[PDB]
């Protein structure tokens, strides 16, 4: 750990580290708005088929109320309202006499919606759903779009992982900011949903590069004693951005203006990120010690206070920089950690992307999700001060699964209690995630802590990709996604009890 001593000698607690954290707070504040945008920009408004008798103003007989025309023009659907995707071929005038038994019409009188849809614009002025008619049959493309975005983060993280050995961390950060900004603003001009999804993929690829460069540069320029505090501050910045998205969507409500508000700040952040210095340690490993020493002298000058000694002192640590699968105890602990992290991230992203189903007011729910993650972190710290890691992890993940199942049990009325259970489940996943982040570091020794974290992270992003894809199944079985998230959360809590060891703590 000789580079940490060099950073201490360079002033590991100076003005530079604060300015660096603030500079990285800007993208961590803005990333949730881009990542979770589709909860608002792809909100499904109330909709029905266009029908000549109801929607062509020249055919509206002056003597009928719009409610009567709706009743005679659209059959009741499974839920308490007009059926969203089908109309009668001819107006069923027989359906207006109050003495007619409600079964006088057949399914044979219905057809799929052929002439498109008329959307209620009272709640949302425009969505991508209303732009490309993604309902009843095409409803799977929204969570598919979110899944494509998560796949963009996965592929980006992999490709940028490989490219990070050759290419530098400052220009990669700048390029990824520019790429995300350009692709994000370009999405408003997409003529087809396919072009939209492709631009979202390219945006997520850039976001993946943002995540990699920000975390790597931050850890590499923060001393080990401060890494945990800095990571906590970054988590709080992420949570502030998550809360701010609810207010931003409340402020504009137009998907195009919201997309601009999410994408243009990454244009502004790219130039500031261009001001940032490159990693001196990376420069050393690449065999560029003169530039690394120049960067150390620049940082030490900015924080307000010799050659050959630096590179010689860290030679062995750079030089030093399998048993996990052959050895049965490690095999089983590894497998357990992959299943738990996979099931956790599947349920976390299922919940965060399921916003329109969890509450009628998605803006309040998003704000509460940020507030309760903050509250969750404060109590995770309290729980860790009183209790142990395994019990809190298992209990929190079980409470999250129970909260999802309870949400499935809540009638549409009493919206506040449904919001309470959804917010509780989100908070529980926030605590479980922070516990898991600590517990991974405590369970694995450094050579395999590092080997394990790469595979765990890639399996977790696979989980993140699988979340919205399971959410796609709602069109056939509406109760299946939250049921799955509940049962998988409970089952992985059982995995924790049976398969993870008790530790010294
Ligand atoms: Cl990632």
């Amino acid at each position: 750990m000789a580079f940490s001593k060099l950073l201490e000698q360079a002033g590991g607690v100076g003005l530079f580290q604060t300015l660096q954290v603030l500079t990285f707070i800007l993208p961590c504040l803005m990333i949730p708005s881009q990542m979770l945008l589709e909860n608002f920009s792809a909100a499904i408004p109330g909709h029905r088929c266009w029908t000549h008798m109801l929607d062509n103003g020249s055919a509206v007989s002056t003597n009928m109320t719009p409610k009567a025309l709706l009743t005679i023009s659209i059959p009741p659907g499974p839920n308490q309202g007009p059926h969203q995707c089908r109309r009668f071929r001819q107006p069923q005038w027989q359906l207006l006499d109050p003495n007619a038994t409600a079964t006088s019409w057949s399914e044979a009188d219905t057809e799929p919606c052929v002439d498109g849809w008329v959307y209620d614009r009272s709640v949302f002025t425009s969505t991508i759903v209303a732009k490309w008619d993604l309902v009843c049959s095409s409803q799977g493309l929204k969570p598919l779009s979110q899944s494509i975005f998560m796949s963009g983060i996965l592929v980006g993280s992999f490709i940028w992982g490989l490219l990070s050995y050759r290419f530098g961390r400052k220009p990669m950060l700048s390029w990824c900011c520019l790429q995300l900004a350009v692709a994000g603003t370009s999405t408003i001009f997409a003529p087809t949903f396919v072009i939209y999804c492709g631009l979202r993929f390219v945006a997520a690829f850039g976001m993946a590069g943002i995540f990699l460069s920000s975390l790597t540069l931050m850890v590499e320029w923060t001393t080990t004693s401060r890494r945990a505090v800095t990571m906590t501050v970054v988590g709080c910045a992420f949570s502030a951005g998550q809360a701010a998205l609810g207010g931003l969507a409340f402020a504009l409500r137009d998907w195009r203006t919201l997309q601009l508000a999410a994408s243009v700040p990454f244009f502004a952040i790219s130039l500031i990120s261009w001001w940032l210095p490159e990693s001196a340690r990376w420069l050393i490993i690449k065999g560029k010690p003169d530039q690394a020493l120049q960067e150390l002298r620049k940082v030490a000058r900015i924080n307000g206070h010799t050659i050959e000694v630096l590179m010689s002192s860290v030679k062995e640590e750079v030089a030093s920089a399998l048993d996990l699968f052959c050895v049965p105890v490690l095999r089983w602990r590894s497998c357990a950690m992959l299943v738990v992290n996979f099931s956790l991230l599947i349920s976390y992203y299922g919940l965060v992307f399921d916003l329109q189903s969890l509450g009628r007011d998605i803006f309040l729910l998003q704000a509460l999700f940020g507030a309760v993650d903050f509250l969750g972190r404060a109590t995770t710290a309290l729980l860790l001060s009183f209790l142990g890691r395994r019990t809190i992890q298992a209990g929190s993940q079980a409470m999250a699964g129970l909260a999802i199942l309870a949400n499935m049990l809540v009638p549409q009325d009493l919206q506040t209690l449904r919001v309470v259970f959804a917010v509780l489940g989100k908070g529980c996943f926030g605590i479980s995630l922070t516990c898991l982040t600590i517990y991974k570091a405590e369970l694995f020794p450094t050579p395999v802590r590092m080997t394990a974290d790469g595979i765990l992270h890639t399996v977790g992003r696979l989980g993140a990709m699988m979340g919205p894809l399971i959410l796609m199944s709602r069109q056939a079985l509406p109760l299946l996604p939250p049921l799955l998230y509940g049962v998988i959360s409970i089952a992985s809590s059982l995995v924790v009890l049976f398969f993870l060891p008790e530790t010294q703590g």
